[PDB]
C-alpha cells in the first residue's frame, strides 16, 4: 500500500477520524462510569484517562502521515451510540454502561487493532500495538464487575446488547470502503470482533451457546 496515494490518505483521514473520536468517547464514557460507580472512582477515571493518552496518539500518527482526520464525520457516525449510552447514563443504568463502553466497544477496539497492525505504517505500528495491550485492563474491569452481578443483570445485558450491536453494525458498513483501501478486511475484522465479544460474554456468565445466540440474532 502506497501510504502517499490519494485512496489511502482520503480513507485514513476518516478511519483515523473515528478511532480519534472513538478513543474520545472512551474517554467521556469512563468518566461517566465513574461518576456512577463511587467504589471503583479511581480506577475508572485512570482508564478514562488512558482513552485519552489512546486518542492523542492516534492524533500523532495522522500527523505523522500529514493527513487531517475527518472528526465531523466520526461524530456523525459515533451519534446513535453515544446517544444510547447517555440514554442509559441518565436512567443510572450503570450496568448497560459498562457493556456499551467495556465490551462491545472495547471489542470492536481491538478487532481493529488487530488487523490495521499488520498494514500500518511503521510510526504506527508500535503505538498500535502498545494500545492493544492497555484494553485487555478495559476488558477485565468490564468483566469483573458484569461477572459479580451476572445474575441481577443477566437480562438487561441480553437487552442492551440487542439494542448496541445494530449501531455498531452500520458504522462498520459505513467504514468497511475505507477500511478496505487502508488495507483492513472490514469482513474479517467483524469476524474477529465476534469471536472476541462471544470471548467475553462468555467470561461473564453467558453459555458459550447462548453467546452465539445473542450474536446471530443481533446479525439477523
Ligand atoms: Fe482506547
Ligand atoms: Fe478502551
Amino acid at each position: 500500500l502506497d501510504f502517499a496515494s490519494a485512496a489511502y490518505r482520503e480513507a485514513y483521514s476518516r478511519i483515523n477520524g473515528v478511532v480519534i473520536v472513538g478513543e474520545g468517547l472512551a474517554n467521556r464514557h469512563f468518566q461517566m462510569l465513574a461518576r456512577r460507580i463511587p467504589a471503583d472512582r479511581d480506577e475508572l477515571q485512570r482508564l478514562g484517562r488512558m482513552e485519552g493518552d489512546h486518542a492523542s496518539a492516534f492524533v500523532g500518527c495522522g500527523r505523522n502521515l500529514g493527513v487531517v482526520a475527518d472528526l465531523p464525520l466520526a461524530r456523525r457516525l459515533f451519534q446513535p451510540l453515544h446517544d444510547l449510552f447517555k440514554r442509559h447514563d441518565h436512567d443510572g443504568n450503570r450496568a448497560e454502561c459498562l457493556v456499551i463502553q467495556g465490551l462491545i466497544v472495547e471489542c470492536f477496539a481491538v478487532a481493529a487493532y488487530r488487523h490495521y497492525l499488520p498494514v500500518a505504517d511503521a510510526y504506527a505500528r508500535p503505538i498500535t500495538a502498545a494500545v492493544m495491550n492497555d484494553e485487555s485492563e478495559h476488558l477485565d474491569y468490564a468483566e469483573t464487575w458484569l461477572q459479580r452481578h451476572f445474575d441481577q443483570v443477566k437480562a438487561r445485558v441480553s437487552a442492551v446488547v440487542v439494542e448496541a450491536l445494530p449501531l455498531t453494525l452500520a458504522m462498520l458498513q459505513s467504514l468497511a470502503a475505507d477500511m478496505r483501501q487502508i488495507g483492513m478486511d472490514p469482513v474479517e475484522t467483524l469476524a474477529s470482533f465476534s469471536e472476541l465479544f462471544r470471548e467475553a460474554l462468555e467470561s461473564v456468565g453467558f453459555e458459550a451457546v447462548e453467546a452465539r445466540r445473542l450474536l446471530m440474532r443481533a446479525a439477523a
